[PDB]
C-alpha cells in the first residue's frame, strides 16, 4: 500500500533514466560516491564503534544475564551455533572472498608499496577486520533489540521497520514518518539485493565458459537472471519443500566441502601460519583500521573499502537481527552476544582466509600473474581463474558453478519472501494474497541487477550500497534508541 | 609567615641574579633542563602511568560506588559537566593549541621524516595524547582525595598542601617538613603562573600589531603586564562582581564562538576526518607515547614535549583537584572519575583539534609557508598569523585579542587569590588582611613573567615548569599516599 | 620400572648413534627443527595464547577468590614473593640474557635493517616479551591445577605426570597410556636438563681462560661436567645440608650483587630509560609478537626464537608448577595468579634488561665490536667478553665464574633428585633405594650435555628443546583438561 508503490516508482524512474544514458549515469553515481564517502565516511566508522561499545554494555551492564524471553530454547546450543555458522547464503561473499586480498596487496592501506612483502602481510588481516568479530558484534544490539521486541515484550514486529519505532516515535510512526522510513528502508534493501544479484551472476556466467564454453556477454547475464526468476516463480507455483528445503542443505554441504578442498590443497601449514600472523596483525592494527580515514595523503582506501563494506553491513543490519533474534528464543542476552560472534565469525573467517590465501599464493608464486592482466577482460573472470588454477580443475569448477548457482537461486527466493511480507496483511504468513507479489519483486531485484552490470564498474555496485546505508544509518540508530527507552523502564523484574 | 617570605626571597635572588646575566642565565637554565629531562624523564612518565592505573582502581575497586560525601549535589549533573567544560581559563592553551602541531610535523617523533605525509598523520594524535583522557585521569586520584578530605572526612583542607599530610606525616607536617614542602610547592606554583603569563602576554602583544600597529618590543610586553596588575589591583580596590563575574562568562562565551568559527571555516568535513584518523592513531600509538623515552637515537622529543608537559600537569595537579573536588559535593567516586574525564577531555580535544587542524591546513597547502620563516622574528608571531590567515581577518583577530586579553586578566586575579589564601588566617575568606597581599603577588607573578621573556627562548619557560614539577612529583605522591592510608581504615560503612 | 629403562635406552641409542656421525647427525637435527618449526610453529603460539586466556579466567571467573586449600599459608606473603624472585637457579639464563639482544639487533624481527637504530629499539622489548608476564602467566593454570590436586583435593600427586590424568584418562593412565606419556615426558625433560648443562658448561669453561688461562677445548668441557657429577655424587654420599643449603643462599646472594653491579656500572639513567621505552615498545607490539609467524617473507625469526623459547617454556611447565604449587598452601587462586607473575616477572625482567642493556651498550659505542667477529671462535666466548669489558674486570669475572659454577652445581643435584623421585617408591622421600639412582642420571644428563657440545651449534640445543616440548604440548593440555573436569564438578562449596 503506502510502502508498495513508493519503491516501485523510485526504482523505475532511476531505471530507464539510467538505461537512457550510462556514459552520463556513470558520472552521477561516480560523484555521489566520492561525495558521501569523502565527506561523511567518518560517520560510518563512528557508527560501528558505537555499536561495538554497544556489545560491551549489552554484555557487561544491565540487561546481560537476563533471559531474553520465556524459559525454553527452541533449538539446542550446538544446533543454534551451527544455525549461525551455516546461515551465510550469498555468493557475493565468494566474489569478495576472492579478489579482496588481491586489491589489498595491489593498492595497500597505510602507504605500504604495492605488492611489497609488507602489503601482503596485511592482506588477510584486513579481511579478518572487515569480516570478523567487530562487524558481527555491531549486530548484537539490533539483535537483542528485535529479540526483546519478541519474547519479553510480546509485540510481534510486523515486517516493516516502523512497527517498532513508536516507543521513540514522536510523530506516530503509524503515520507518515514511519511510512517514509519504511520505503526509504525498502529502497536501499532492494538496491542491495540488486547488488548481490549483479555480482552473483557474472560468477555463474563466467563459470559457464567452463562448460563447453557458453559465452558471458551482458545478454547472457541478462538471460540467466530471468532464467532465475522463472525457475523461482515456477518454484512458488505449487507448495512443497521437497526441493527448496534440501537446496539450502546442499548449498551449505557443498560450500564447506569446497572450502575444505581449497584449504587442504592450498597447503594447511601455510594457512595455519598466515592466519596466525594475520590475527596478530589485526590485533595490532585494529584501532587504526577502525578510525582509518581520508589521510592527509588522500589515498581513498578506507573510503573505498571500509566505508563501503560498512554501509553494506548497515543495510543488512536489522534484517540479519530479526533472523538471529527469531532463532534465539531461550537465550540470555550475553549468550546471544557471544554465540553470534563466535558462530558467525567462525564461518566468515574460515571463508576469507581459505579463499583469500589461495588467491595470495597464486599472485605470489608466479602461477597466474593474471589478475593484474585479466582485468583487461573481467574482474569476475580473474575470480574463476582463481578457482581454475586448482587441482582437479574440473570437479572444482563444477562444484564452483553449482554451489555458486543454487546459492543465488536460494537468495532470489528468501529475499523476495522477505520483500513480500514487508508489503502484506499482518495476520499469518504466505496466505491468500502473497503470490504474484513475490514473483514480481523477483523481476524488480533482477532488473536492477543487470542495470548495474550494464554500467559495469565496481562503483555502480559500490555506490549502490553506500547510498543505501546512508539513510539506514539513521533508521538503525532509531530502531536501537527506540528499543532502549522501552526496555529501560519496561524491565527490572 | 613561614610560607610567605621563603618564596619571596627565593624568587628575588633568582631575579636580579638572572637579570644581571642572561647570556650566562641561558646556560644554567639550559643545562638543568637537559639534566632533569634526560636523566629523570622516565620518572615523570611512570608517575602518570601509576596515576592512570590509579583511575582504574578508583573506578573498579573499593571506594568506587560510594557517595563522595553527604546526600546533596550542589549543582545539577549537566551544570557539573559544563562547569568542567568551561573551567579552562588560560591563554597558554591558545599558544600550544596553535604551534604544537607545527612542531610535531617539523620535528616528528619516531624518526619519521620532517614534514612527510606520515609526520602530519601523527600531529593531531599526539595532541589528543598530551591533552586527552590520560592526563585528565591522572587528576582523578588527587581529586577523589581532596574531595574525600572535604565531604566524608569533614576536615576542611586549609589552602597549603601540608594541612593534609599528617595522616602520612611522620615528622608532623605542622612543623618544618610540612612548611619546607609548602613553599617548595608555592615556588613552582608561582613559576608556573609566571610561565602562563610569559606566554599569554606576547599573544596579546602581537595581537596588538593588529590595532593600528602598536609595536611588540619587550618594553611593551613589560608595560602591558603591569597594565594588567594595576587594572587588577584597582579591581580588588572595591567590592562588586558586576564586572569580574560577567568577565569569565564572556571569556568562555567568546572562546566557544571563536572555536566554532575556526571549526566551521576550516572545513567541517576535513576535521571530522582528521579527528577520526587521529583517534585511531592515538589508540594505536598510546602505549608507545606513554613510555616514549631517550631513544638509543637520542632525538629529544618526548624529553622535550611529553616530559615538559607532564611536569606542567604535575604542578597544577592538586590545585585543579581542589577545584574539581569543591564542585562535586554529591557525586559518587566513579561519577567524578567519569564526569571529569568526559567533561574536561571534551573541552581540551575540541580546542587542539580545531586550532591545530587549522594550523596543519595552513602549513600544508602553501598558504603561509611562514612558520618556518616567521621564526626569524617571533613564535608568538606565527601563532597570530595562524589566526590572521582566516576569513574576516579583522573580526577574528579582534575576537582573538579580546578573548586573549580578558582571559589572562581573569588568570592574574584568580591565581593571586589562590596565592593569597595560601598565606593567610584560617577562619573565613578574603576578610580583613587579604588585600595588599593579593596585589603584591600580582607584581611577583608578572615580574617573573618578563624575566622569562627577557631570556626569550621556549626553554626558559620549559625548564621553569620542569624544575617546578620535579619537587611536586613527590609532593603529589605524598598527598595521595596520605589520602589512601587515611581512607583505608577510615571507610567501610 | 616402566619409566626407568625406557628413557635410558632411548637416550643411549640416540647417543653413540649420534657420536658415530656428527656430520650426518647435524643434518637430521637440522631438518627436524626446520620441520617442526616451520610446519607446526603456530601451535606453540596458540598454546600460549590459550594458557594466557587461561590466566584471565583463573583470575576473573569461578575458582578465583577461593582459598586454594585449607587455612594456613606455610610462608609469609613477602617470603612467598621472594621465594619466587629467588627461585631462578639456571645459568643458561646468563647465556641468553647476554647474547639475546645481540641477535635481535643483528637479525631483527619485522624486516627492520640489521644494526639499525630501530632494530636496537626493539631489542630489550623482545626480551621483555619472551621473559615477562605472558610466559609466566602460562604457568598459572598448571600451577592452580597441581596446587588444587594438593590442598583441596588431597590426592598427593606422585612425581610422574600420569598420576593425575585419570580424571580425564579414558584408558586408565595407570596402564600403558599413562606410562608411555611419563617416559615421553621424562625424555624431553632430560634433554632439556641436558641443554641447560650444554650451555652452562662453556660459560664456566670460558670463564676459566680467565684464571691463569686453562684452555676451553671440548675435552675440558668434558672434564668439568664429570668433575660436576663426582663433586655431586660425593655430595649425596653423606647426609648434611651444611653446604648445599648455604650454596643456594650464595648463588642468589651473588647473582643479585652481580646484577646490582652491572646495573650501577652500566649507567642507571640509561637503563631506566631503555627499560621504559622497551615497555611501551612491548605493549605496542605484544599482539604482533604473540602471533608472529612464518611471514610471507620467511625470515625465520619467530620460528627461531619465539617457537624455540616457547617449547622450552612448555617443557618446564608442570615442573615449575609443582614447585610454585608446593610453596603456596594458603593462597587464593587469584593470589597465586598475581603473586607468581609479579614475583617471577620481577626477577626475570631485571635480569635481561641489566645484562642485555650492558650488551647493547658494548655493541653500540664501539667498545667491543667483537660479538660479530668473536663468533669466529665461540658464542660462549663473546658472552664472557661481555662480562670482561666491565670495571674491575677481575672481581667481576671471578664473581661470574663462581656464581656461574655453583649455579650449575646446584642445578645438577636438584634435577637429579626430581629425576629420581619420578622413578621411585611412593611412600616417603629419599629413603633406602634413592641412591646410586640419583648419581646415575647425573651421568646421563651430563653425557647428553657433551653430546650436544660435540655437535657444537646452537641448533643442537635448539632442536633438543623443540622436539622436547612438541610431545609435552599435549601432555600439558592433558594435565590441565584433566584438572578442569575434576575441579568442575568437585567444587562449589
Ligand atoms: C579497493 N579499490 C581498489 C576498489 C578502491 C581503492 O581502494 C580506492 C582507489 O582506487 O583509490
Ligand atoms: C552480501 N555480503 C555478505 C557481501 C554483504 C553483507 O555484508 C552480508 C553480511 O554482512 O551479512
Ligand atoms: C544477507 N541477505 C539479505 C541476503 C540475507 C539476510 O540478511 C539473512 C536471511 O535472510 O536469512
Ligand atoms: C528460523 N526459522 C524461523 C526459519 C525457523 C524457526 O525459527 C524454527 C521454529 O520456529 O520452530
Ligand atoms: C619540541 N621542540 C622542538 C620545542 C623541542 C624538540 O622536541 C627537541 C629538540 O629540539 O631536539
Ligand atoms: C596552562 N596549561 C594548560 C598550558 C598548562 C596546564 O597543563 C593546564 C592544565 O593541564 O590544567
Ligand atoms: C591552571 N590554573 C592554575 C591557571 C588554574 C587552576 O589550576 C584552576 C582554577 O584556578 O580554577
Ligand atoms: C566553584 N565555587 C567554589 C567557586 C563555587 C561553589 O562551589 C558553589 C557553591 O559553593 O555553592
Ligand atoms: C636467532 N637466530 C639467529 C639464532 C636464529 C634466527 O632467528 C633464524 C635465522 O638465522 O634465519
Ligand atoms: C633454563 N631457561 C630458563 C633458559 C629455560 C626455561 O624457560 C626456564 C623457565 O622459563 O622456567
Ligand atoms: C628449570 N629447572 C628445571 C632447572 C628447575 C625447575 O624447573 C624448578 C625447580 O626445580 O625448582
Ligand atoms: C619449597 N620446599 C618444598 C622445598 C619447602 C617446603 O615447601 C617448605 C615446607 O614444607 O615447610
Ligand atoms: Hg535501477
Ligand atoms: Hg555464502
Ligand atoms: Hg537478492
Ligand atoms: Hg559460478
Ligand atoms: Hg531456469
Ligand atoms: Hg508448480
Ligand atoms: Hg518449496
Ligand atoms: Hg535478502
Ligand atoms: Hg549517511
Ligand atoms: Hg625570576
Ligand atoms: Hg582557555
Ligand atoms: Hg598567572
Ligand atoms: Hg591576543
Ligand atoms: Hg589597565
Ligand atoms: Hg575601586
Ligand atoms: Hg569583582
Ligand atoms: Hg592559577
Ligand atoms: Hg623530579
Ligand atoms: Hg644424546
Ligand atoms: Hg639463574
Ligand atoms: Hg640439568
Ligand atoms: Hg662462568
Ligand atoms: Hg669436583
Ligand atoms: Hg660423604
Ligand atoms: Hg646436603
Ligand atoms: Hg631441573
Ligand atoms: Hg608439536
Amino acid at each position: 500500500p503506502k510502502v508498495f508503490f513508493p519503491p516501485l516508482i523510485i526504482v523505475g524512474i532511476l531505471c530507464w533514466l539510467t538505461v537512457r544514458d550510462l556514459d552520463a549515469a556513470n558520472v552521477v553515481i561516480n560523484a555521489v560516491f566520492s561525495y558521501v564517502t569523502n565527506v561523511w565516511g567518518w560517520a560510518f566508522e563512528w557508527y560501528m564503534v558505537v555499536m561495538l561499545f554497544g556489545w560491551f554494555w549489552l554484555v557487561f551492564g544491565p540487561y546481560a544475564k537476563k533471559r531474553l524471553g520465556n524459559e525454553p530454547p527452541e533449538f539446542s546450543t550446538a544446533s543454534w551455533i551451527f544455525m549461525m555458522f551455516a546461515s551465510c547464503t550469498s555468493a557475493a561473499v565468494l566474489f569478495w572472498g576472492s579478489i579482496e586480498i588481491y586489491y589489498y596487496i595491489s593498492t595497500p592501506p597505510f602507504g605500504l608499496e604495492p605488492n611489497s612483502t609488507g602489503a601482503k602481510e596485511l592482506g588477510l588481516a584486513y579481511s579478518l577486520f572487515h569480516w570478523g568479530p567487530l562487524p558481527w558484534a555491531t549486530y548484537s544490539f539490533l539483535s537483542v533489540a528485535f529479540a526483546y521486541f519478541f519474547f519479553v515484550r510480546k509485540m510481534e514486529v510486523i515486517r516493516p521497520s516502523s512497527t517498532l519505532v513508536p516507543l521513540v516515535g514522536e510523530k506516530h510512526a503509524k503515520g507518515l514518518f514511519g511510512t517514509i522510513v519504511d520505503n526509504f528502508y525498502l529502497v536501499a534493501l532492494i538496491f542491495a539485493m540488486g547488488t548481490s544479484l549483479g555480482l552473483a551472476t557474472p560468477l555463474v556466467t563466467e563459470c559457464m565458459q567452463w562448460l563447453f564454453g557458453i559465452p558471458h556477454t551482458l545478454q547472457l547475464d541478462a538471460i540467466i537472471i530471468t532464467c532465475w526468476i522463472i525457475l523461482n516463480a515456477i518454484c512458488v507455483a505449487c507448495g512443497l519443500q521437497k526441493g527448496v528445503r534440501i537446496a539450502s542443505d546442499v548449498r551449505s554441504y557443498l560450500s564447506f566441502l569446497m572450502l575444505g578442498w581449497v584449504f587442504i590443497v592450498s597447503g594447511a601449514s601455510f594457512i595455519m601460519n598466515y592466519f596466525t600472523d594475520s590475527v596478530g596483525m589485526l590485533l595490532m592494527y585494529l584501532p587504526r583500521m577502525l578510525f582509518y580515514t581520508d589521510p592527509i595523503a588522500k589515498g581513498g582506501f578506507p573510503q573505498g573499502w571500509t566505508v563501503f563494506y560498512w554501509a553494506w553491513w548497515v543495510i543488512y543490519a536489522i534484517q540479519m537481527s530479526i533472523f538471529l533474534a527469531r532463532i534465539s528464543r531461550g537465550r540470555t542476552v550475553r549468550e546471544l552476544c557471544f554465540g553470534m560472534v563466535l558462530g558467525l565469525t567462525a564461518s566468515t573467517w574460515i571463508l576469507w582466509t581459505v579463499l583469500g590465501s589461495n588467491t595470495l599464493l597464486l599472485i605470489d608464486k608466479n602461477i597466474i600473474n593474471i589478475p593484474n592482466l585479466i582485468e583487461q577482460y573481467g574482474v569476475a573472470r580473474a575470480i574463476i581463474e582463481t578457482w581454475a588454477a586448482l587441482p582437479l580443475s574440473t570437479a572444482t569448477m563444477w562444484g564452483f558453478f553449482i554451489l555458486c548457482f543454487i546459492a543465488t537461486v536460494t537468495l532470489v527466493n528468501a529475499c523476495s519472501y522477505t520483500l513480500a511480507m514487508s508489503t502484506c496483511r499482518e495476520v499469518r504468513d504466505g496466505e491468500e494474497p502473497p503470490l504474484l507479489v513475490r514473483i514480481g519483486w523477483s523481476i524488480l531485484v533482477g532488473i536492477i541487477g543487470i542495470v548495474l552490470l550494464a554500467l559495469g564498474g565496481l562503483k555502480p555496485i559500490q555506490t549502490a550500497i553506500i547510498a543505501g546505508g546512508c539513510p539506514l544509518f539513521f533508521v538503525n540508530i532509531m530502531v536501537t534508541l527506540s528499543f532502549i527507552k522501552d526496555a529501560k523502564q519496561n524491565w527490572k523484574d
